[PDB]
């Protein structure tokens, strides 16, 4: 087996199809599962993973109560086949409250975080061993992706932060080869505040869609270069914008370089990509909560700073109903690169508050060539059905 | 590992023996097992897996209230191994309330239908991954064959239609190779309309028996020309017909080349095939509802015009106990290709209303050259102590 | 992968030792566990496989209410790695109420027998696809080993009667190549009464030791001469008989020829192989019921008429516990091939009435030509902590 | 595949990082999982596995009452992959109230003692089969490492005891070869009682830290020839004693001979490695009760009789949380072979009385390089939510 090098063109996609749900709430109301938060998907060559933070509990036990909370010691990374509901047969890979997971073409890497807030402990397990680990560096919450790394050539990259979820943070770069960190580089560019990136392959590079938790409601970009480790960072252009919370469309900004100044402080994990000088994107659809979901085109939504104009909508999630973190991933086709995301779909506290746990489930598109239509696929747990 | 042929001549059979059951009903009475319904069987060159449309909850789950519907987000293609019963730990596939699957040799093709009625995704997901897609072409209802495709040298064929369910509708099959879209033929011949086809191959070609839900209580046949892509069709010649409902077999017709107009309205998936003039066939044994389940040879049920002379009769499900869909799956021996069939075993809604869902289990049998004998294997749950 | 001979010496063993045991019915308690009877043990070249005749329904089930029966539609061969209990993710094999399958070398065969009392059917797969089927023949119950059959060279052979449970039978032996029915042999000899037999490669043959349900408490024994496919049979030469009813020790009898007309009717599955004179043995502890376990050698078991000399005896499960069923199997060692053997271990009906329902757990010992202890091992549930 | 040489030198390491957790006795509160106690972790080649004791009992079960007993007839040797809890679908590998794994390379090796206190078989199991065994030599509870053994170039080795649990026993290290007992060699040194001891590769012989149930608070030490079979015994230097009953860090003594005198009797199992002149142990945090978990190095804690001076100490779980058994493991990186352990965290019975059962959860950590942060990883089940 060899590794992923990455190096075939962008598909070219007009939008995307229905690949994956694992209807994890419905399923919870009668059979053991999980309870859960911080979903993504991660493939080795030939299959797709489906992963998720683990609250140390199922939902219809007493353990659930509470499980809004962020960080225990109990969170554990789950690991099961795309499609395969997190039962009590699923393995726990690491312990994590922040974790991040990529195949390099031979083996598995997972970076798994978890202890005191003010001293945490990053793991790097490669081919289920331990092989590394780092401690805090800012005392403040070391956190990283909670989606995919990406590996180009047996490097694998991820990006971590620690210190103020509101303020001026340490963000920095690592490189992995074979678990092992060979080099870290400190964030430079632009970007004033980074969190939970969705990283993807852009050979010969690798390109991350960020969350600034601080000033911005634009989303931060960052740029890795595989060859030098050098690191750029910036703003994505369009001026729809793809954190929640945001202004409206008649009144968001960016400028590809600075955070906007609206609605700055908070914000969701979420993803984009560029395909020229325009860009694919996701986005919650209600500006305010963490509701709905819709991709579109933005004409000029990579290179023009402020575009607005959007093309080839699909909703996700109707606004009806409620989503959550977003993210993307790659997957390799026969002769390009297939780029994919899935939408975490939240139910329970703090917003509906009938039950005392918080979880999750998964709906799961990818890039398509072809055509397609119009639906809605949200979680569909009556929460009046459900467990307290 | 080599794409698959199916050149080897039909295996000569006496009747069928039984293979296989999964007890679903009756177990959901004392465990946690998906509500289902439209099952159907497809192997690999190695083994057979049991596929179903999902309805994204378990049975004894406040969530399988009002399951009779078709069509809703949640349902999602299952698939596990042959007997082993839809649990918690299977995979769901993609999403989808209509579908088909089928190996070429090499990997999985999945045909994965889902959204709005008027307004469809088909996903084509191969080898693990989404290579196409394609939107409704009638707004209404895109729908394929819920059973296996059939696969030549690496050429997929699948039967979908859009439009009227009781009206002239668009019917088109469509050529796959390794997930991708190569050529789409338009239904041609004279077969009036066509839903559900179960698909053989037939080397060089494909045959399929299907469901006319318009003026047909005889089941029509689709032959597709794997080289050229030419299609044509008519109507199975037997005189005892296959759909239900239908007349009574004194005052039943087929002319091999229209809808009989007898009951024509309505129906249900079911199949068929050829051996020289003779046909082999299943059917319920009610004429009006989806009630027992037997097959039969039907001397010059293939070449004659009306013919009703049958002969090696089997019960496979005796008529004081429901079925539903059947379909047929092909599995290539040393030296010839059998035919086998599933039949759906439906429990629950609407013929029994004690409890509020609908799901089914599933019988299997296989061609055999060999003896047998005689008897019933219906779903064998008793309604009364089921979680309602 | 080569076929299997057999073709190395027995192991010599000094007894047996510790090897499985499922704790099924405890787990029952607690847990969804399938229902079972008649289990049995086979393993392919790598590993053991533990089998059993589910009763479609799990225990804690009201479907568990009167699983007494030996033969409803619903049974059907599970197949799991021994030692992992019939959890609800356990395949089903094939439809069967009675069953033997075997492994020879290159793929597994499973014996599978449902239907109708008076025209049962009898399916043979192999590799995973049906290859043959064969109908009754005496139209009264066609049954089978209840173990695994044996195969040499690619030839396997299996026992099957159809007939009088209480008089005269007609009982033939099978030769099975890839699954297909080769030739098919009377039996012959002085074995007035077969059933169940418990097989064993004996190269160049097979020998089985069995159960007569009609006149012997003394065991029949059925010789299997794999090269030119004749057949003969007698009874076990030890005057310690090893069915179930018999005589005490002291007033029982065996000629090595006839049936011993000692509390000869009814009976139980049981083993024994040879070891130059002697024999080898399992039985119940009790005379009159399906109670407690034991094995020993008898000196002079094999080749003497009427010997009782016993020697190296082991409790496997003391007498105030309930067994059922025993059987052998053989595994192949570097450079010998050892014997093992499992029982069953029967709770409810008849014998316990708190409950309805009836089960089986098991547990597994093997040949061993160390040294070891003593023990009891039995099922060990409490029936008063058990659903009913 | 080749046999395991283990001749890499040991990983430099500066403590360790968190690696796996399962969560066991939350998840009971919610779904079907396994009593157990004396778990342990050992890796093949490629992946890492987690054993336990089982009880044959699932956790909510009548039948988990009174499961504080260490040896019943139930208790079987239950295998997961690392991080799967042990579900109803987890494998029994053998039947054991002691036991040890280990893989060589090539295959599995398990040693399981079973049966009556006096007289107890321990059975030796490789690649699937049954291969060897022994009975007790001194008829009081023969007793095995309940952690992995060792094997090198192709013999595996394990202590066994037998013998007076507060006095002088009968100690043995066996060497194996695929299963065989091929010699066994007396415990020679200055050792005075030997229990649960904690192996490991030392090329190119095996070392062991154990405990001393009899008079010593100091764990022992035995050093394995592997080419000789010679075997010696000592005493960890270290006056930070790893056993549990010990005295205050201040008054507590080891002179590296003979056992302390200290609290001596009773023990817990526990773990500690040499590099250099160094030590790396672990310890409950409470002298008296199986409470906290700690470990640290010991500057001189291998060389210099009774050193105290300690550093990089870590705080595995609080005091304020129940622990248990500890153990080590070893696993092969790229170039050196690397040390983990894990440990047992015990819930209910006899420190918590609101249930009636006794089982564990296990969290493991593995050595690093690297740097590192502070936390705590107990049990974390609430007693209050279990099902008594
Ligand atoms: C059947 O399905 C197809 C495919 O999903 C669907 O076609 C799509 O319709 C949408 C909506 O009209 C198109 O996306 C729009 O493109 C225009 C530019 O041409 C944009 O101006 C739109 O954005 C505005 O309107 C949105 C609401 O629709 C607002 O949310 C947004 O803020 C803007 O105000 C939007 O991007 C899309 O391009 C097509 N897709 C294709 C491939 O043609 C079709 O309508 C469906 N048919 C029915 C009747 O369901
Ligand atoms: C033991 O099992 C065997 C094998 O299943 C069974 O033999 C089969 O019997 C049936 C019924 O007699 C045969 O099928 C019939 O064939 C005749 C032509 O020879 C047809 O006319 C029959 O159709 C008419 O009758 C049916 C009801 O039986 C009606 O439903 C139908 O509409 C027609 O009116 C029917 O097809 C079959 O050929 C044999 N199979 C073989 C291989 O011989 C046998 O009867 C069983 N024995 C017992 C006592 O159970
Ligand atoms: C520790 O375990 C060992 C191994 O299990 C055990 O040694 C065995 O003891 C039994 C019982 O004494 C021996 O089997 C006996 O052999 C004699 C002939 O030498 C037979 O006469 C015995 O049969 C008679 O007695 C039985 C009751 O014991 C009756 O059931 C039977 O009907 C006969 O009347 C019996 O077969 C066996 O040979 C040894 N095994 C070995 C290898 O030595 C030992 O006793 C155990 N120690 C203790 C004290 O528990
Ligand atoms: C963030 O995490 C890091 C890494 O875990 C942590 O640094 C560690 O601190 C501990 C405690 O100070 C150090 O271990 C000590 O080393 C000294 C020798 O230098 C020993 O004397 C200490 O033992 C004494 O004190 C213990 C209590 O702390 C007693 O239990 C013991 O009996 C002795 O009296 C102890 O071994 C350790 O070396 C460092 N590790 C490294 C690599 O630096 C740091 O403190 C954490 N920061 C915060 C604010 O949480
Ligand atoms: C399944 O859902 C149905 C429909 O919601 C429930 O029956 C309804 O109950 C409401 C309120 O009690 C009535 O007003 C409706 O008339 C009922 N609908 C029908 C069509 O009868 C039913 O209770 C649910 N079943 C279970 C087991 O909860
Ligand atoms: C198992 O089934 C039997 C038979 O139905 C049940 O016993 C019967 O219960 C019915 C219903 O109350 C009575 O009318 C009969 O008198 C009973 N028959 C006998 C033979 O006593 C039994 O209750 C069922 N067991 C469980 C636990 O449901
Ligand atoms: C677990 O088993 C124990 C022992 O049988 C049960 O406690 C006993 O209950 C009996 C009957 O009331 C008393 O007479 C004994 O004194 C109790 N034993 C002890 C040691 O207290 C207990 O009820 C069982 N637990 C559960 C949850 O069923
Ligand atoms: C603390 O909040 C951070 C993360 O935010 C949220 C959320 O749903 O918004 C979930 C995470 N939950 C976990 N990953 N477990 C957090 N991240 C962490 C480390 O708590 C945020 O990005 C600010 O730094
Ligand atoms: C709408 O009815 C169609 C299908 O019919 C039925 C039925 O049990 O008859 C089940 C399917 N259920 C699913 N496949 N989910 C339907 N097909 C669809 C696509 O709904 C029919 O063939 C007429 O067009
Ligand atoms: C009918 O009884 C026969 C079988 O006996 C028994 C038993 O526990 O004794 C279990 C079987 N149960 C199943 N195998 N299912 C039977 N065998 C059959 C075919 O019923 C007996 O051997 C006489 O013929
Ligand atoms: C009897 O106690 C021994 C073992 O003790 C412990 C314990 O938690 O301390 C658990 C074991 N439980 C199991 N291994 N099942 C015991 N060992 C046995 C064999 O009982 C001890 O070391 C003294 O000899
Ligand atoms: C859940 O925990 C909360 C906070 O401690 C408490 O107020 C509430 O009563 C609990 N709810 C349930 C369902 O037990
Ligand atoms: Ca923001
Ligand atoms: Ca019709
Ligand atoms: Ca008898
Ligand atoms: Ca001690």
């Amino acid at each position: 087996v060899e590794y992923r090098n990455w190096s075939k063109p962008q598909c070219q996609i007009t939008g995307f199809a229905p690949f994956s749900k694992d209807n994890s709430i419905r399923l919870s109301a009668g059979g053991d599962i999980w309870v859960t938060r911080e979903p993504y998907v991660s493939c080795d060559p030939g299959k797709c993973y489906q992963f998720a933070l683990g609250q140390g509990t199922t939902l219809d036990n007493k353990h659930s109560n509470d499980t809004v909370h962020d960080r225990i010691p109990h969170r554990t990374l789950l690991m099961n086949e795309l499609g395969v509901p997190f039962h009590l047969g699923t393995r726990q890979v690491c312990i994590a409250w922040s974790s991040s997971s990529c195949h390099d073409g031979k083996a598995w890497l997972h970076v798994c975080i978890t202890g005191d807030d003010k001293n945490a402990t990053a793991s790097f397990i490669y081919d289920g061993r331990l092989v590394d680990s780092i401690g805090s560096w800012s005392q403040n919450i070391l956190r990283t992706q909670e989606s995919e790394c990406v590996c180009i050539n047996g490097t694998c990259t991820v990006v971590m932060t620690d210190g103020s979820a509101s303020g001026r943070a340490d963000t920095r770069i690592l490189f992995i080869e074979e678990g092992k960190i060979v080099h870290i580089s400190p964030l430079s560019g632009s970007a004033q505040h980074i969190e939970e990136c969705s990283c993807y392959p852009r050979y010969p590079g690798v390109r991350c869609i960020c969350r600034d938790n601080w000033k911005g409601s634009n989303r931060p970009v960052v740029d890795i270069n595989m060859e030098d480790y050098s690191i750029d960072s910036s703003y994505v252009c369009s001026g729809l914008v793809g954190d929640t919370p945001r202004n409206d469309d008649s009144s968001s900004n960016s400028n590809c370089r600075n955070p906007n100044n609206e609605r700055g402080t908070q914000g969701v994990k979420g993803w984009a990509f560029d395909n020229g000088n325009d860009l694919w994107m996701g986005r919650t659809i209600s500006k305010e909560s963490r509701s709905g979901y819709e991709t579109f085109k933005v004409i000029g939504g990579w290179s023009t700073p402020n575009s607005k104009s959007q093309v080839n909508r699909q909703v996700i999630v109707d606004n009806n109903n409620w989503s959550g973190y977003s993210g993307i991933f790659s997957v390799e086709g026969k002769s390009c690169i297939n780029r994919c995301f899935y939408v975490e779909l939240i139910r329970g506290r703090p917003q509906e508050t009938r039950v005392w746990w918080t979880s999750n489930s998964i709906v799961v598109f990818c890039g398509t060539s072809g055509t397609y239509g119009t639906g809605s696929w949200p979680d569909g747990a009556n929460i009046n059905f459900m467990p307290i």
